[PDB]
Order: C-alpha cells, then structure tokens, then sequence
C-alpha cells in the first residue's frame, strides 16, 4: 500500500541516541529525548503529505491518602526525595514537601470546569490551569 | 467539590520556568520544559488518590508534495535549514535532506498494521516502528 494515513504510536525506538549525536543535539536534550515516545499524524492524498509529530512523557505515578504522610522521588524533576503530606483546607489540597527546599509543596482545587494547581519552592510560585477532557 | 477525578489538560502555566530554577533545574532542561503541555489524570476514592502526568510537546507541520523540493528547519531536533526532496520507491518513501550533514535523511514504509521509520545521519541509522492506533 502507499497509503500512509493514520495516527501512529511509537512501539519501538533503536538509536535514537546515535542519530542524536551524529546531529550534534547536546547531552541534556539527549537525556530527555531518548525517554520520549512519539505520535505521528500522516494525512495523505495522492502524492500530497500533511504530517504532525508530538513528544509524550510518563510521569511517575503519585498515589497518596489524605493525612498520611508518604515518600516522594521526584525524578521528572529535581530528582529529590521529600516526604509528603497532603491535607484539606476546605476543598482545597495542601502538600507541604518536607527536605532540603523550603516552602516547598502545592495546593489544588477545582472552580467550574477547572483545575487549578499552585506549585511552590522558596520565594517562587507557578500557577497552573487545566480544563478537564 | 472535593472530586478530583478526571482527565485535565493543561490550559495555562505562569512562572514554571522560576519555579524550576528554585528547583535548581539546568537550563537545557529547562528550555525543554517550558514548551510542555501537561496532562493529569487523576482517580479518586474518598482521601485515596492515584494520579499520573504525562508531558507533550507538539513538533512542527511538516507538509510536502511527493516529488517537490521543500525547506524544512529542524525546530524540534537540530534546528538546521535542510533542503528535503521526498521521492517514491516502490510504496517506500525516501526522503533526502541535503545540508550541511552528509548522508542525511529518512524512508517510510508500512508492513500490516505497522510504519517503519529508517532515520539516517552520517553513519548512525535510527530505527523506529510505529502501531496504528
């Protein structure tokens, strides 16, 4: 067939790291890239391409009960480990991530079709928005 | 409400970047980063928690007539200026790169439900092989 449409999931990736270098992508992109899986979108029509790649990353899991203190990696991070507490205020969530960073944690909440994510580490706060699927 | 449960896609991130430089982050990492979209997934039983995150990236638009020399810059690679000629072989499409690096470019083909990608970059050869979703 010289049919190419469809959406395409990465099952397998050999070399990646090779093809890299040889393009001279320096050794931290490297390190984040051959963790990737890729999908691709080919829409075809006669000789006519239109094509779209995207990059996706797993997380780790993080399952927890509220109150009960637990061990965290965070190894798509800082790679450091805290122990994390997450409470309710309300129907708010508060992790305070005990370890080396001071007020590390975050806090979550939902508003109307939205949810909203706050992370802190020291003086620095990053606000986060997502719309549910 | 205190349910958290759902599919949540990232809709807006402020200030992830000095978020992360408090984590001590490195700045190629960061770069990358920065560009993510995030998406949670969350399952939620009382004050029982199971949550994962994935990160996405979208690359570039690539279009092409099968046949007709285009300009490609390599945003989400190398970010190099090639001069891409995609031919037929057969039901293969081979593709050519002409630029700076020698031996540069890329075939296509699919064998049942599967796309093979051959990458190609000087001496290195990347293989990957795709699923139809």
């Amino acid at each position: 067939t010289r049919d190419f449409n469809g959406t395409w999931e990465m099952e397998s990736n050999e070399n990646f790291e090779g093809y890299m270098k040889a393009l001279d992508i320096d050794f931290a992109t490297r390190k984040i890239a051959v963790r990737l899986t890729f999908t691709d979108v080919i829409d075809q029509d006669g000789d006519n391409f239109k094509t779209k790649a995207t990059s996706t990353h797993l997380n780790y899991d993080v399952d927890f009960t509220v109150g009960v203190e637990f061990d965290e990696y965070t190894k798509s991070l800082d790679n450091r480990h805290v122990k994390a507490l997450v409470t309710w205020e309300g129907d708010v969530l508060v992790c305070v991530q005990k370890g080396e960073k001071e007020n590390r944690g975050w806090k979550k909440w939902i508003e109307g079709d939205k949810l909203y994510l706050e992370l802190t580490c020291g003086d620095q706060v990053c606000r986060q928005v997502f719309k549910k699927k």
